[PDB]
């Protein structure tokens, strides 16, 4: 084999692209390992595996250092298959504690939540304190750590600031909105995460993005929240509506 | 909504996936959300358009055991839902950490208990994939992260999105193997259902980083270990490397 590394479990594959779980052999480290193989011809089904995999390898590398930004490890081909080592972040992703009154314990609930929408702030601010906007923002790509500490796990979906694309990903929340560009797209994903911390998955998918200001007096009403800090998020989400 | 939501599975190219629970029955559903200009790929496809493919799919699919029937399917204003039946058991992939590791100084009685069942899933992939071929359509993405392991041993198939009728002749990468240039029709899960003869057998890291000029090789290494009928492992040889 020649490889420094042993695989120990298959994450998710799709687009010519799997994750894997595995370990250092010189130091038993925990890693994550990324792999991608070519696709020739065609350009409608825009960008193969590797693309997007040197892209990725891109960013992390311009978000080094950063503090919930997976490190990148190392980096090899065999032949046209390209191999990428990332650091292993533990915790879990943020949509999984969505699957499960004592007034005691929503108030508890109520600060937990406020301090992973500042935590990933905070983080989404580095980020752009390098140049780079990161897109893809919601709760499939937020990992709590054990700590109580937050991170990002996909960054193929970021881009430089510069880069002015009105294409704007859409939210598992609401709708994207038009015409964003910048720090306004993360911008916009913040303020729909801090509605998606305190509602139910099912009011979650069904509610649309005019109904925000509804949603956030709802919240107010449950949770113990300052106020201003729910309508602000109604006001950032329907300020082209 | 007659739905109730308990669990976010995942979300890509602006499409989410989600387990839930009829009210009006209790029945366990995957609901399928996607809203429009979401996703918007270089091909004009958004989510909707996928979603209305794989529905598409699905639906010339059903009374086909393995390929999940289609519950329901409505649109709230723009959003438009998908609802289908949650396949239980485990997906192939979640086997090579634990029905895998153990079989280093091995069982021979586990070798073989492993054997056989790998034997009967694989088995159980072909005639499905069969039923899915006489309906006149390709799987296109058949591999081990897409196959379901029922708890009476049986299999089943999860995403349809990438399928496509037989005619469409205009090949997506095997996560063990490179896809093959000229193949097309039923010849392509053909290929795959060659490199899952492999990959049932081959520890992880051994499957991704040899290639498939390997395969001579890796078949041989196969039986070393594993009481694997050697024309099993020739024939999937064969059909990998028929075009070197
Ligand atoms: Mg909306
Ligand atoms: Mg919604
Ligand atoms: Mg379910
Ligand atoms: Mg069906
Ligand atoms: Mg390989
Ligand atoms: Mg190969």
């Amino acid at each position: 084999a020649g490889l420094p590394y042993r695989i120990e479990a298959a994450l998710h594959f799709s687009n010519g692209g799997g994750v894997y779980a595995g370990i250092d052999t010189r130091t038993g480290a925990q890693v994550v390992l990324k792999e991608a193989r070519p696709h020739a011809g065609l350009a409608a089904d825009g960008a193969d595996a590797v693309t997007r995999l040197r892209h990725e390898r891109d960013m992390l590398q311009r978000l080094a250092g950063i503090d919930g930004v997976p490190a990148v490890l190392d980096h090899f081909t065999l032949g046209e298959h390209h191999f990428l080592v990332l650091e292993r972040i533990e915790g879990r992703a943020l949509n999984t504690f969505f699957a499960e009154p004592d007034p005691g314990k929503i108030a508890d609930y109520t600060a937990w939540a406020l301090r992973v929408h500042a935590g990933v702030e905070r983080l989404i601010d580095a980020i752009h304190a390098r140049g780079i906007v990161y897109n893809d923002l919601h709760m499939f790509n937020i990992m709590v750590r054990p700590d109580e500490t937050v991170a990002l796990i996909d960054f193929e979906a970021a881009a430089p600031l510069a880069e002015r694309s009105r294409q704007t990903l859409a939210n598992p929340a609401f709708q994207a909105p038009p015409g964003r560009y910048g720090a306004d797209v993360d911008r916009y994903s913040l303020a729909c995460l801090r509605l998606a911390l305190f509602l139910p998955l099912t009011t979650l998918l069904v509610q649309d993005r005019h109904k925000a200001w509804e949603l956030a007096e709802a919240i107010a009403e449950h949770f113990p929240v300052p106020r201003g800090f729910l309508r602000e998020a109604a006001r950032e989400i329907t300020r082209d509506l």
